[PDB]
């Protein structure tokens, strides 16, 4: 019933990036039909979306019918591209994220940012980010576990995660670029589990990387309940234990250690699910978000939190708004 | 502190495969130092082992120490071999299973036997899970997460979970041939994240293809305490509830119905996690089991089931041996 730091939306329309740019592979919306969309990578409809996904007025609408006073606005995943030209990137990510500041401008009590960022590029990253936060007053960004071949262990990004300790620039890590094809192609297994291993893969390379040991101020939060994270961290706490030739090389501390280091979304759709992110994340740690306007996201938002007659109000109520005002560093 | 149904060992020594068959690409283990032996495939030294991977007598000391009945014993998962002629796995199953069966015959109060199929081969490894069970005795057979391209609800294996039906063949479900390479070769990520992984799609190919539905009397268990599925369960449901064009084609039952009609071991390392699995599994699906003798396994057997002060002595007893009499349909 309160804040939701999960939710994607796209301009209107941008221009032809094949154009723009010189070569294919980006992605494209195609206005078919009213209140109606297609997204495109070269020809093929990979998505169908809604009104809902562009247009604010029709979002406020459905979050005023639903309780919810702000969300927090990223791109969509796709839109990353962390594949292409550095400088081609960096050029897609000043338009979305303008795109995005003029959506906050126009309704600021409702929205704030999450920019994107040319994360292949780390110096042209940088850069971006700092104009996020000095200019467009954006209180932290959105990244994908992953970068090409770069896990968020690697020492590259690091000039990153240094720039967002400064800037105090909060990071949201989402899932994206899964494995798509072969035995993943079928019963959405690239969303129902290869998200899931992403997001825990991510959370294993930022701990055995050393990253929460080297920037303590550093403001991260995982989409989707940290994926299998919660239920597998004993796993992956005693194999670290039993093989520190294995996993303990670039950081000898236990993944234990770092519990409370970390905010994940409570995006987990069963209360069995959302108590045990609770007790092995933290009551202070996890933040309702909704990833609307997407159909695998919670349909009533916060009903989950509010179900569960084992919280008392103060720890609805953090996990509704306290906590997402503290992860993004915004006043109550 | 009874019985484990999850156990691994080889032979002593076997034939070079590369000769018997006429290709490389097998596994050979080599005898280097006393009570201990290196795994290779062709040239390459990918694991260690010690005595306790092959010597009976070594297993039975090492189980009196820990207060453990009984072993099912079940292959090392890299030996199933689904990739190479049919014929050639076939023959190398066959030695597989009568080592395992000598083995037995040797201390039938301390072991039982979970064969290997040439799953690849449908026609043979019916003709071979026949065998186990009518010559050698074997309660059932273990098997990998996928087989090639074929997850486990692929057609052309009902055959096999036909045979099992009749038979009264139990399957234990294994995660194996996780990808290895790239950005997963790195902090142990294949065994901390990627067998959890398949284990989830298994799971979630069996529901999904309609195993469960068609082959109602099909026992089957997932090692590692069903990898994420008893955390996901709720993303997993809601999504094949949203997206049934994606996700019902071949069942059309929700993949919560089918909780309570398959098992699988408790092998999940911290209390939360084990309280969760029983929660969601239920107390009479969850089986005691070790993955003895690799590092990843219980180290003391039986100790996290009796650590659990929110369990009645009743569901001890069903954790640590009821529930694998029932699976194995063994006499208690
Ligand atoms: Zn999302
Ligand atoms: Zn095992």
């Amino acid at each position: 019933m309160k804040i939701d730091i999960h939710s994607h939306i796209l301009p209107k329309e941008w221009p032809d990036l094949k154009k723009r740019f010189g070569y294919g592979g980006w992605v494209q919306l195609q206005h078919h039909s009213k209140g109606e969309a297609k997204l495109l990578k070269d020809g093929k409809v990979f998505r169908v979306v809604r009104e809902n996904c562009w247009d604010p007025e029709v979002r406020i609408r459905e979050m005023d019918q639903k309780g919810v006073t702000v969300q927090a606005l990223s791109t969509v995943p796709v839109m990353f591209s962390y594949w292409a030209k550095p400088e081609d990137t960096l050029n897609l990510c000043q338009l979305l994220n303008n795109d995005l500041a003029s959506t906050v401008v126009s309704y600021p009590r409702r929205f704030v940012g999450l920019g994107t960022l040319p994360m292949q590029a780390p110096e042209l990253a940088v850069k971006e980010m700092e104009r996020c936060v000095k200019e467009l007053g954006f209180p932290g960004v959105q990244i994908g576990t992953h970068v090409n071949e770069w896990d968020l262990n690697a020492q590259e990004l690091f000039p990153v995660y240094a720039a967002a300790e400064r800037l105090k620039c909060s990071l949201f890590v989402h899932p994206w670029d899964m494995q798509m094809d072969g035995r993943m192609a079928k019963y959405w297994l690239p969303w129902l589990v290869g998200m899931p291993a992403e997001t825990t893969i991510a959370i294993c390379s930022m701990i055995m990387g050393g990253v929460f040991e080297k920037f303590p101020k550093l403001k991260v939060c995982f989409a989707h309940g940290g994926g299998a994270f919660p239920f597998t961290v004993g796993r992956i706490s005693h194999g670290f234990s039993m093989r520190p030739d294995l996993c303990a090389q670039d950081n000898p501390m236990n993944p234990k250690k770092y519990l409370g280091s970390f905010y994940t979304d409570a995006l987990v759709h069963d209360p069995l699910s959302l108590k045990l992110l609770t007790d092995v994340i933290g009551k202070d740690k996890v933040i309702l978000g909704t990833d609307y306007p997407f159909p695998l996201g919670e349909l009533e938002p916060g009903k989950l939190i509010e179900s569960m007659e084992e919280f008392d109000e103060e720890t609805k109520n953090k996990l509704k708004a306290g906590n997402a005002l503290a992860f993004l560093g915004l006043e109550r």
